[PDB]
């Protein structure tokens, strides 16, 4: 049994969305077989004007047909097989926030879609992840579209409307943190009056309000949580956009013009990957392609507290000198695995990666299809977070080994250049101390040897202290990079994939529990499978957290503690080589005052 039309037909089992106004079914065309989104319920004019609406970020309304049996007005819309943004946020990998690249696609499509709607004059009123569909483009990247804006949601209401830019800020915060900005204790249900009190609290600059106790306080915050998977450079640019659109004051509201301007400023910026080798921290500098490198060093300082003049950059095993006027679009292309390492002559504190330390929530023995579903979603997102941090800690160590293996070669290049200037002084020394011996009232000569022999003696002390550094930069010379290969974790251990095996098992049990919740009750046979796999869900999470802390974190903190000591020894050797090289330049000019002095007397 199923309904049909003159051109389309759909099964009632293939139901997609179910709302108050109508329901949307997954249907096909009677002549082509292509899949369409069939929506089964003044109109003839406001619907044909939605047909001409053609935009990348808007679901195309193809045609309007009338059903056969009930003669109901049926809308033939574009089918989006990936679901809505809410479906994307339900996956455990996005439980603590979307990927940073995926987050930029959402912001670009949402802004690009509403801007086209404002050019035509359509107010969306309700903008939630349920109103934003996802389509895979021809290139493989996601494409987000708007669809439902005709005649919103309890969690995405303005305080004055609770009794346009508001729901957009809640959606972006939800997509960036994986959670809602204003959450009471028992959720926005019976604590609905608390939800209204949270919004009317209007802390202006703050964007979050977590009630971690029943009828307790409201923990405000103006910054993104630590679990946010976005880069620190993106949070600095995203925070003021949300804070200025999350307050009831129309006097202090931004409006679409200032919103579209500042959002376009973020999307027009390219990414420059920079890894602080002395702090063991990876960063992402969001800089426009037309800015100079001076502004680039400014953004590196605002994210690493490194002075611009002290920023010494390394790229692909060689030093990198950035001209203060060199545009950002002419910088070398960088990735997360091949960034621009920044080192400074000043001593820097070794911090490492900062992440939220979360534990496993206890599993309840109550057989509750809704309880086990909400429990499986939270515990699987925790493993995704631990699997995310594990891969980040592995990347930090692998980036650390390359940066250290490069820096020792850059130091050996500075040592070899000192040898070049040493041979220039030794040749000048010998060809001037012996050219006097050939020619040899004598105090004009004896004072030279008492000064030339002091130069050859102090120059020799540089040679002894240089070959010592050559012995320190040798394998096993109290500065070798061999410890980095024999301390932390490696891709050979395959720790990220060992956690990802247990993650897929927990996700399949979660997806099965997600299906078990749709079914109101299970049979006796399926009930025990739901209980047996529920216990396996705990053993998989316990096995992963044990392997995460007792292997990934222990080896990381052992590698980090070893790195903090090697940085001091490296900073100590750089100060000696710099002094020894400076002791070769000042004596290079001290032998210049004597090579022309007595060697060239005056006589007709
Ligand atoms: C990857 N798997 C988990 C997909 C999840 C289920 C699904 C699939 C396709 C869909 O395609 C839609 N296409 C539309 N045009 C509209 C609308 O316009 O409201 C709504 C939907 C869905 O909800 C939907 C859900």
């Amino acid at each position: 049994a199923m309904q049909s039309t003159s051109n389309h037909l759909w099964l009632l089992s293939d139901i997609l969305g179910q709302g108050a106004t109508a329901n949307v079914f997954r249907g096909r065309h009677k002549k082509t077989g292509d899949l369409f989104a069939i929506k089964v319920f003044v109109q003839m004019r406001e619907f044909e004007v939605l047909k001409k609406l053609n935009h990348k970020n808007i679901v195309k309304l193809f045609a309007i047909e009338e059903e056969t049996t009930t003669r109901h007005k049926v809308l033939i819309m574009e089918f989006c097989p990936c679901g809505s943004l809410y479906t994307v946020l339900e996956e455990p990998s996005n439980a603590y926030g979307l990927p940073e690249s995926e987050f930029l696609i959402v912001l670009r499509d949402v802004v690009g879609g509403m801007n086209h709607l404002r050019e035509n004059g359509i107010v969306h009123r309700d903008i939630k992840p349920g109103n934003i569909m996802r389509v895979i483009g021809e290139d493989g990247q996601s494409v987000y579209k708007l669809t439902d804006f005709g005649a919103g949601t309890e969690e995405y209401l303005h305080p004055d409307m609770y009794e346009d830019l508001w729901s957009i800020g809640v959606t972006f915060y939800h997509a960036a943190t994986g959670s809602l900005p204003f959450r009471p204790f028992e959720g926005p249900r019976r604590n609905k009056e608390v939800m209204y009190k949270i919004i009317t609290g209007k802390p202006s600059g703050a964007i979050s309000g977590v009630q971690k106790a029943e009828n307790g306080p409201i923990d405000w915050s103006g910054d993104m949580p630590v679990s946010c998977s976005l880069s620190r450079g993106l949070q600095v640019l995203l925070t003021p956009v949300l804070a200025n659109i999350l307050e009831a004051d129309q006097e202090k509201c931004w409006g679409f013009d200032q919103f579209f301007a500042e959002t376009s400023d973020i999307l027009h910026r390219m990414v420059i990957h920079v890894f602080s080798l002395q702090q063991m921290t990876a960063h992402k500098i969001y800089i426009h392609s037309y800015n100079t490198a001076t502004i680039f060093h400014e953004l590196v300082y605002k994210q690493t507290k490194i002075i611009s003049s002290n920023q010494e950059l390394i790229y692909e095993g060689r030093r990198l000198v950035l001209e203060p006027g060199r545009l950002a679009q002419h910088f070398p292309k960088t990735t997360e695995e091949n960034p621009i390492f920044v080192v400074s002559r000043e001593p820097l504190n070794t911090i490492g990666l900062i992440y939220e330390k979360i534990s496993l929530p206890k599993v309840h023995p109550r057989y509750d299809l809704d309880g086990d579903a909400s429990m499986a979603k939270a515990i699987t997102g925790v493993v995704c977070y631990a699997c995310r941090i594990a891969s980040t800690l592995l990347l930090y160590q692998e980036l650390m080994r390359k940066g250290i293996r490069w820096l020792i070669e850059l130091i050996k290049d500075d040592y070899n250049e000192t040898v070049h200037k040493k041979t220039e002084v030794v040749i000048t020394l010998d060809f001037c101390i012996r050219n006097i011996e050939k020619t040899v009232e004598l105090g004009e000569i004896s004072d030279i040897h008492t000064k030339l022999l002091r130069l050859s003696s102090s120059q020799g002390t540089i040679e002894t202290s240089l070959q010592d550094i050559d012995s320190r930069l040798s394998p096993g010379g109290s500065l070798a990079d061999a410890w980095a290969h024999q301390e932390g974790t490696h891709p050979k251990d395959r720790n990220v994939e060992k956690l990802q095996v247990l993650l897929n098992c927990m996700t399949e049990i979660y997806y099965q529990f997600k299906k078990d919740k749709a079914e109101r009750r299970l049979a006796y046979n399926e009930e025990q499978i739901h209980k047996f796999d529920k216990q396996k869900l705990y053993y998989h999470a316990t096995k992963a957290m044990t392997h995460f802390t007792d292997e990934c974190v222990k080896k990381y903190e052992a590698f980090l503690n070893k790195s903090e000591e090697w940085i001091r020894k490296m900073l100590h050797l750089r100060k000696q080589l710099l002094s020894l090289t400076n002791q070769c330049f000042d004596i290079e000019e001290e032998v210049s005052k004597y090579q022309e002095y007595t060697n060239e007397l005056q006589e007709t």
